[PDB]
């Protein structure tokens, strides 16, 4: 870290966020400054180049500026999707090489709770032809990332055969997982219906499937 | 991803892994390369710089080198604490900014490798009756826990609305994930088929679905 960047910025949804980048005359003062976004677990991507030029597909929210030996990144209308680390980059002329800042964690404070979207899928045609039956309860767009999944065959709770993936942080910093129930085609065709009940922050969402 | 890295690399504890990072004369060829370690949950840290310089507290087991347009990070005496995601970074003298590799997942093999079980689910009847269409690619029973998923609309790759969850260990100790694709029921019916392609350890499998 040749460039000096604050360790973090926090703001409520819709608010304005500024990120400073402090350097000398050999780097920021002489050369083009670029900005990089890094979503957790993801590699850094360029979002701004040539001090204020926005990279392809980069939203209007994002704004970039250079003045003197200091660069700034402006995010107006902060969204939950902008929660990432931001780095500023410039070529150092003093020591002929590319330099970077320490980074800045951007937090959306007081984030609104998002109920999960729930899509239940019966065993596919191709699957049953292979004497295999799998039900998928796709659980998407929820926040925070914790869920309880319960299954039922008609009225009775299904204990075994259930697997629920650990909620993973999606593109929009919101979450997704999927619960799956592997049955024998004998077990599936026997019952009248199947249920997947998803509990998120105390509230339940239940969807139902039936054969054909 | 401008620089190219293999997505997954593994070996038994005590063995050796190498991670290739391929670029051009303008990036890897001219400038100094760094390597990043992104530990599970934690913030990425630089472990290698100036092609072969190790950071503080980085053991002898980690070695970096660069020949031509490609850099390699080697790891010997592979141990569980090395399991992380690693990426390369270099300045691109033509683009006048930093370029990064897509990342590599390093796995210390603790059980037999397992090829994924792939189940493609078309949009359900209840869903299409609501003018919504969701394709779900259930990927389970695989080890190591890293997949690359590609979607095709007939044969042309789908470049939008694809979400892939992070693999999580299940009750069988093997990993599971799911890739989902959102389409308008017109997008589902305008194509002959949709396909989900799962890449795991250089082995690739294709699943296909068609309307009814």
């Amino acid at each position: 870290s040749v460039l000096t960047q604050p360790p973090s910025v926090s703001a409520a949804p819709g608010q304005k966020v500024t990120i400073s980048c402090s350097g000398n005359n050999s780097n920021i003062g002489k050369n083009y400054v670029s900005w990089y976004q890094q979503l957790p677990g993801r590699t850094p991507k360029v979002i701004m180049y040539e001090n204020n030029k926005r990279s392809s597909g980069i939203p209007d929210r994002f704004s970039g500026s250079k003045s003197g030996t200091s660069a700034t990144l402006g995010i107006t209308g902060l969204q939950t999707g902008d929660e990432a680390d931001y780095y500023c980059g410039v070529w150092d002329s003093s020591l002929s090489g590319g330099v970077f800042g320490g980074g800045t964690k951007v937090t959306v404070l007081g984030q609104p709770k998002a109920a999960p979207s729930v899509t239940l899928f019966p065993p596919s045609s191709e699957e049953l032809q292979a004497n295999k039956a799998t039900l998928v309860c796709l659980i998407s767009d929820f926040y925070p990332g914790a869920v309880t999944v319960a299954w039922k065959a008609d009225s009775s709770p299904v204990k075994a055969g259930v697997e629920t993936t650990t909620p993973s942080k999606q593109s929009n910093n919101k979450y997704a997982a999927s619960s799956y129930l592997s049955l024998t085609p004998e077990q599936w065709k026997s019952h009248r219906s199947y249920s997947c009940q998803v509990t998120h922050e105390g509230s339940t969402v239940e969807k139902t499937v039936a054969p054909t």
